[PDB]
């Protein structure tokens, strides 16, 4: 795995969306992708393709 | 309608959002529902029922 | 508007959608998006913008 | 973990949704949540905390 739970991840580009790593889930289009709780709005989780994702600070 | 668009407006409760109202939507489920983009993550736009939101100054 | 309300309408790629125009949305990101309710699983909706979807019989 | 990986599962109430388990997440809000591929439209994926959903065969 790219990241761990935990780890501060942002989007690269597009819409936007930063927070911490709180899952993870796997499917033949998204075969490695995380569950990303937002810093600013606590409670909401979006998922994405790792490929979607950096890592920040 | 309960809000317009450009209306700011947040979760009442539960999983946080915050931002400008910037669609509509209807279902029988939903019968009046809205779309928020989010003021802290540009782009990322999500749907709510309109007894979930208020709107704040 | 590309679209109408009540028009059937699909993901043209990528992750798969299908079903009636429930609503609208506008950003800078995203500045003609709708609202699609599944037909296969009445009261769950989701937003695209309009270049990711096609109308369909 | 009440679900695993490969579980069919459904929305009890509300929205629908059905098809695989594919991943999970945890938050305060959602200690024990799970990501499921709809059965219907291949790749789309959509999280819930674990009250809202049962397994089916």
């Amino acid at each position: 795995a790219t990241f761990g739970m935990g780890d501060r991840v942002r989007k690269k580009s597009g819409a936007a969306w930063q927070g911490q790593i709180v899952g993870w889930y796997c499917t033949n289009l998204t075969p490695e992708g995380y569950a990303v709780e937002s810093e600013a709005h606590p409670g909401s989780v979006q998922i994405y393709p790792v490929a979607a994702l950096e890592r920040i600070n």
